[PDB]
């Protein structure tokens, strides 16, 4: 019923009509500050629902003290303050499943596209540079070795589709995952050094932040590519300009960034990498499906029926 609801940000229209229509909906971005909405209405909020720009933090947290559950317009975690939440007897809730095809969609297109420059190559002929000479010659994707960051339900996606292109998989994390016939390699060093794909498919923790660092960055290699297709602080952002700058690294094919919408300026004028303004789950179909798991999640907490996708 009318129960009052947190809507972080725009994530997406339906989603955002429909809370309305069921709950009390409050619009984050309808208060000039995060205090000017606390002030006012620090207990009318029983339910968040957010995304990968605005989730639960933990000053968030402790200025609705009503909060019963967050439901987030996304897989990754990373907004949540998930270990107090379960402290305050909070419920969590995301949107697994629905989006990993067309997140690993993503991935193996910015491969295709960096590898192959299509996007170079649509501006050579918009440009009308096609009537002066061939475009250059690119790089054979088919049977090049792709190197996983993370094999979950994502990371395994896109492997199989890797696999089509006759490309050996190799990944890396934790521990040996088992049932797979990839090369298992236990540091990102290791991993960076003996692939010229690398891909980043793994969830955004203190442990995984900058996993892409210079180091690897150079084990990489002016041969190699990368490929992010998880948060941008899994990359030591300033550091990959700089190596691609330098020709310390061949390209890179980037959905996500440290600050988006926000993109480096020296990147921006590149034929090497391609860049995307976070596009990875933006599809009508999945859109729709994470709203429904949204909506569905919400219903089931305030009917007192079990969640549909829990975390904690």
């Amino acid at each position: 019923e009318s129960i009052g609801v947190l809507l972080t940000c725009p994530m997406n229209p339906y989603l955002e009509q429909e809370l309305d229509k069921r709950f009390k909906l409050f619009r984050f971005w309808d208060f000039p500050s995060a205090n000017d909405l606390f002030r006012e209405h620090s207990n009318s909020i029983r339910a968040v629902v957010g995304n990968s720009f605005i989730g639960a933090d933990a000053q968030m947290i402790e200025a609705l003290p009503k909060m019963e559950i967050v439901s987030s317009f996304s897989v990754g975690l990373d907004k949540i303050d998930l270990v107090r939440c379960k402290e305050k007897g909070i419920r969590v809730t995301n949107t697994p499943d629905v989006l990993t095809e067309d997140v690993a969609d993503l991935a193996l297109a910015l491969i295709l596209a960096t590898l192959r420059r299509i996007c170079e190559s649509d501006r050579y002929v918009r440009s009308g540079s096609w009537k002066k000479g061939d475009f250059k010659l690119t790089t054979k994707f088919t049977g090049k070795s792709v190197g996983i960051i993370g094999l979950g339900r994502i990371g395994s996606a896109i492997a199989k589709r890797a696999e089509g292109f006759s490309c050996p998989i190799s990944y890396h994390s934790r521990t040996e995952k088992p049932g797979t016939n990839y090369k298992y390699y236990p540091s990102v060093v290791e991993l960076a050094s003996n692939c010229q794909i690398l891909v980043v498919a793994c969830a955004l923790t203190p442990e995984t932040r900058h996993i892409i660092n210079r180091e690897v960055i150079n084990a990489l290699g002016p041969k190699g590519v990368v490929i992010n297709i998880g948060r941008g602080l899994h990359v030591d952002e300033p550091e990959l300009v700089s190596a691609l700058v330098e020709g310390r690294l061949g390209g890179a094919g980037l959905d996500v960034f440290e600050n988006e919408p926000n993109v480096p300026e020296e990147l921006l004028a590149m034929d090497n990498v391609v860049l995307l303004p976070h596009v990875g789950s933006g599809t009508v179909e999945t859109r729709k499906d994470m709203a429904d798991l949204v909506l569905g999640n919400l219903e089931a907490h305030f009917l007192n029926k079990p969640l549909l996708t829990p975390v904690v």
